[PDB]
């Protein structure tokens, strides 16, 4: 469920 990624202006942080 948990999702980390964050690239050029790619923003996937979603913990909770």
């Amino acid at each position: 469920r948990k999702r980390i990624h964050i690239g050029p202006g790619r923003a996937f942080y979603t913990t909770k």
